[PDB]
Protein backbone atom coordinates (compact mmCIF):
# COMPACT_ATOMS: atom_id res chain seq x y z
CA UNK A 1 0.00 0.00 0.00
CA UNK A 2 1.36 3.74 1.32
CA UNK A 3 4.31 2.61 3.24
CA UNK A 4 7.40 3.85 3.19
CA UNK A 5 10.92 2.75 4.02
CA UNK A 6 13.72 6.00 3.17
CA UNK A 7 15.17 5.86 6.40
CA UNK A 8 16.33 1.91 6.00
CA UNK A 9 17.08 2.31 2.57
CA UNK A 10 18.58 4.99 2.50
CA UNK A 11 22.53 6.15 1.64
CA UNK A 12 24.58 8.06 4.94
CA UNK A 13 26.34 9.15 1.89
CA UNK A 14 23.45 11.46 0.47
CA UNK A 15 21.69 12.53 4.07
CA UNK A 16 18.18 14.31 3.25
CA UNK A 17 17.34 17.32 4.79
CA UNK A 18 14.83 15.91 6.77
CA UNK A 19 13.85 12.47 8.25
CA UNK A 20 10.30 11.44 9.04
CA UNK A 21 9.14 8.97 10.93
CA UNK A 22 5.45 8.00 11.60
CA UNK A 23 3.71 5.66 13.69
CA UNK A 24 0.22 4.60 12.38
CA UNK A 25 -3.16 3.90 14.52
CA UNK A 26 -4.84 0.23 15.52
CA UNK A 27 -5.35 -1.99 12.55
CA UNK A 28 -3.73 0.26 9.85
CA UNK A 29 -2.15 -1.45 7.03
CA UNK A 30 1.87 -0.72 5.90
CA UNK A 31 3.74 1.22 8.08
CA UNK A 32 2.49 5.03 7.64
CA UNK A 33 -1.73 4.11 7.37
CA UNK A 34 -4.25 6.87 6.48
CA UNK A 35 -2.48 10.07 8.17
CA UNK A 36 1.76 9.32 7.62
CA UNK A 37 1.08 8.77 3.95
CA UNK A 38 -0.58 12.59 2.88
CA UNK A 39 1.88 13.89 5.80
CA UNK A 40 4.98 12.21 3.76
CA UNK A 41 3.79 13.72 0.65
CA UNK A 42 3.45 17.15 2.02
CA UNK A 43 6.82 17.19 2.66
CA UNK A 44 8.18 15.36 -0.32
CA UNK A 45 6.29 18.22 -2.26
CA UNK A 46 7.89 21.00 0.07
CA UNK A 47 11.53 19.98 -0.30
CA UNK A 48 11.65 17.36 -3.10
CA UNK A 49 11.25 13.74 -2.92
CA UNK A 50 14.53 13.16 -2.67
CA UNK A 51 15.39 15.60 0.18
CA UNK A 52 13.07 13.74 2.59
CA UNK A 53 13.43 10.02 4.09
CA UNK A 54 9.98 8.97 4.59
CA UNK A 55 9.95 6.26 7.27
CA UNK A 56 6.88 4.30 8.78
CA UNK A 57 7.38 2.51 12.27
CA UNK A 58 6.67 -1.41 11.03
CA UNK A 59 8.24 -4.37 12.14
CA UNK A 60 7.34 -5.44 15.75
CA UNK A 61 4.81 -2.81 15.45
CA UNK A 62 1.62 -4.71 14.61
CA UNK A 63 -1.32 -2.08 15.53
CA UNK A 64 -2.91 -4.41 17.68
CA UNK A 65 -6.08 -2.97 18.60
CA UNK A 66 -5.48 -4.52 22.80
CA UNK A 67 -2.36 -3.02 23.00
CA UNK A 68 -4.16 0.38 23.82
CA UNK A 69 -4.94 -1.23 26.84
CA UNK A 70 -1.11 -1.65 28.13
CA UNK A 71 0.36 1.19 30.42
CA UNK A 72 1.97 3.88 27.41
CA UNK A 73 -0.96 2.93 25.33
CA UNK A 74 1.33 0.38 23.03
CA UNK A 75 3.66 -2.65 23.47
CA UNK A 76 7.24 -2.02 24.92
CA UNK A 77 8.23 -4.37 21.52
CA UNK A 78 6.26 -1.50 19.49
CA UNK A 79 7.78 1.73 21.63
CA UNK A 80 11.34 -0.34 20.94
CA UNK A 81 11.30 0.10 17.82
CA UNK A 82 10.43 3.18 17.40
CA UNK A 83 13.41 4.28 19.75
CA UNK A 84 15.61 2.02 17.13
CA UNK A 85 14.36 3.69 13.90
CA UNK A 86 15.20 6.67 15.76
CA UNK A 87 18.60 5.87 16.71
CA UNK A 88 19.63 4.68 12.56
CA UNK A 89 18.10 8.44 11.91
CA UNK A 90 20.82 9.89 14.12
CA UNK A 91 23.69 7.03 13.57
CA UNK A 92 23.06 7.24 9.37
CA UNK A 93 22.60 11.35 9.27
CA UNK A 94 23.34 13.12 12.61
CA UNK A 95 23.18 16.26 10.93
CA UNK A 96 19.58 15.24 8.77
CA UNK A 97 16.40 17.31 10.59
CA UNK A 98 14.12 14.16 12.07
CA UNK A 99 10.28 14.89 12.25
CA UNK A 100 8.18 12.37 13.95
CA UNK A 101 4.87 11.72 14.63
CA UNK A 102 2.02 9.10 15.19
CA UNK A 103 -1.51 8.46 14.82
CA UNK A 104 -4.11 7.05 17.32
CA UNK A 105 -1.76 4.30 19.23
CA UNK A 106 1.00 5.23 16.89
CA UNK A 107 0.62 9.02 18.48
CA UNK A 108 1.17 6.79 22.47
CA UNK A 109 4.01 4.92 20.41
CA UNK A 110 5.53 7.93 19.93
CA UNK A 111 5.34 10.09 22.44
CA UNK A 112 6.52 7.22 24.42
CA UNK A 113 9.55 6.14 22.06
CA UNK A 114 10.14 9.93 22.29
CA UNK A 115 10.57 10.20 26.12
CA UNK A 116 12.49 6.93 26.10
CA UNK A 117 15.11 8.67 23.48
CA UNK A 118 18.74 10.03 24.72
CA UNK A 119 18.78 13.49 25.08
CA UNK A 120 21.13 13.52 21.66
CA UNK A 121 18.23 12.00 19.45
CA UNK A 122 15.30 14.00 21.18
CA UNK A 123 17.68 17.17 20.58
CA UNK A 124 17.68 16.23 16.63
CA UNK A 125 13.77 15.54 16.04
CA UNK A 126 13.19 19.41 15.66
CA UNK A 127 8.86 18.66 15.55
CA UNK A 128 6.73 16.34 16.41
CA UNK A 129 2.76 15.91 15.46
CA UNK A 130 0.62 13.53 17.19
CA UNK A 131 -2.98 12.65 16.01
CA UNK A 132 -5.54 11.54 18.08
CA UNK A 133 -3.64 11.28 20.90
CA UNK A 134 -4.77 8.54 23.21
CA UNK A 135 -2.57 10.18 26.14
CA UNK A 136 -3.41 13.88 25.26
CA UNK A 137 -5.16 13.99 28.84
CA UNK A 138 -2.62 11.55 31.08
CA UNK A 139 0.36 13.81 29.50
CA UNK A 140 -1.16 17.05 29.82
CA UNK A 141 -1.05 17.82 25.61
CA UNK A 142 2.57 17.19 25.96
CA UNK A 143 5.31 14.51 25.50
CA UNK A 144 7.82 13.64 28.39
CA UNK A 145 11.09 15.36 28.46
CA UNK A 146 9.98 16.99 25.10
CA UNK A 147 10.31 20.96 24.81
CA UNK A 148 6.29 21.71 24.06
CA UNK A 149 7.66 24.50 20.86
CA UNK A 150 8.42 21.28 19.01
CA UNK A 151 5.08 19.68 19.25
CA UNK A 152 1.33 19.95 17.64
CA UNK A 153 -1.42 17.75 19.03
CA UNK A 154 -4.72 17.00 17.42
CA UNK A 155 -7.35 16.03 19.31
CA UNK A 156 -10.52 16.52 17.01
CA UNK A 157 -14.19 17.78 18.97
CA UNK A 158 -15.41 14.53 20.25
CA UNK A 159 -12.41 12.29 19.84
CA UNK A 160 -12.34 10.77 23.45
CA UNK A 161 -9.20 9.21 23.16
CA UNK A 162 -7.77 12.55 23.48
CA UNK A 163 -9.91 13.08 26.90
CA UNK A 164 -8.63 9.94 28.98
CA UNK A 165 -10.79 7.30 27.27
CA UNK A 166 -10.22 4.76 24.97
CA UNK A 167 -13.97 5.29 23.39
CA UNK A 168 -13.38 5.46 19.66
CA UNK A 169 -15.79 7.84 17.62
CA UNK A 170 -16.16 9.28 14.07
CA UNK A 171 -14.31 12.46 15.24
CA UNK A 172 -11.15 10.24 15.44
CA UNK A 173 -11.43 9.99 11.44
CA UNK A 174 -11.54 13.83 10.90
CA UNK A 175 -7.43 14.19 11.00
CA UNK A 176 -7.13 14.22 6.91
CA UNK A 177 -7.30 17.80 6.37
CA UNK A 178 -4.98 18.44 9.19
CA UNK A 179 -2.40 15.82 7.79
CA UNK A 180 -2.41 17.44 4.27
CA UNK A 181 -2.60 21.02 5.71
CA UNK A 182 -1.86 22.04 9.05
CA UNK A 183 0.60 19.11 10.56
CA UNK A 184 3.07 19.14 7.55
CA UNK A 185 2.91 23.36 7.81
CA UNK A 186 4.07 23.08 11.64
CA UNK A 187 6.77 20.21 10.52
CA UNK A 188 8.38 22.48 7.70
CA UNK A 189 8.17 25.24 10.15
CA UNK A 190 10.36 23.54 12.43
CA UNK A 191 12.51 22.16 9.87
CA UNK A 192 13.53 25.54 8.27
CA UNK A 193 13.13 26.76 4.75
NA1 LIG B 1 11.69 10.59 -0.25
NA1 LIG C 1 -10.10 17.71 10.65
Amino acid sequence: GSSKNELETGSASNCPKAILIFARGSTETGNLGTLGAPLGDALESRYGASNVWVQGVGGPYDAALGDNALPRGSSAAAIREGVRLLNLANSKCPNSKVVAGGYSQGAALAAAAISDASTTVRNQIVGTVLFGYTKNQQNRGGIPGYPQDRLRVYCAVGDLVCEGTLIVLAPHLSYGDEARNEAPAFLISKIGN
